[PDB]
């Protein structure tokens, strides 16, 4: 039993658009969704931050699946990830969204860039883990590679977001279209670790 929160920047950097709902068809259509089972709400963050659907607005599968392959990309200049996460755990994980008492809780967090308010996360990082929030991070490393800007850094500040072992929760990514490659794992490890 597990409320899930799916935070997804939209920056337009991220290219196609498919390969992302591609990746949350793939990693919902293998849950069971339901108020008793497991729900997913998701964020979409980029210069400000919007609910696509709280966790309890769906109560299947089927139709989670629907709507998540709906979600339209909504770009963005700035990349605030830590207002994105900050308000997955102060909005999507409330009661008033669905949010159930004694869950697991996981988050996770896709993104291709460094955060303009990156000096937000060790606070925002800290409140998650006072609240139990287990985070998978993914980097996406496409459009950083595509215009030769060095990744170290960036690669650095996604795997500060990752739950202890960083090395299970966080993601390396090459590229858009290898986002669904990591679907197997991912899932494993969102119903297997604590
Ligand atoms: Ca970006
Ligand atoms: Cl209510």
């Amino acid at each position: 039993q597990l409320d899930i929160v799916i935070v997804l920047d939209g920056s337009n950097s991220i290219y196609p658009w498919d390969s992302v709902t591609a990746f949350l068809n793939d990693l919902l259509e293998r849950m069971d969704i339901g108020p008793k089972q497991t729900q997913v709400g998701i964020v979409q963050y980029g210069e400000n931050v919007t609910h696509e659907f709280n966790l309890n607005k769906y109560s299947s599968t089927e139709e989670v699946l629907v709507a998540a392959k709906k979600i339209v990309q909504r770009g963005g200049r700035q990349t605030m990830t830590a207002l994105g996460i900050d308000t997955a755990r102060k909005e999507a994980f409330t009661e008033a969204r669905g949010a159930r008492r004694g869950v697991k809780k996981v988050m996770v967090i896709v993104t291709d860039g460094e955060s303009h308010d990156n000096h937000r996360l060790k606070k925002v990082i800290q409140d998650c883990e006072d609240e139990n929030i287990q985070r998978f991070s993914i980097a996406i490393l496409g459009s950083y590679n595509r215009g030769n800007l060095s990744t170290e850094k960036f690669v650095e500040e996604i795997k500060s977001i990752a739950s202890e072992p960083t090395e299970k929760h966080f993601f390396n990514v090459s590229d858009e279209l290898a986002l669904v490659t990591i679907v197997k794992t991912l899932g494993e490890r969102i119903f297997a670790l604590e």
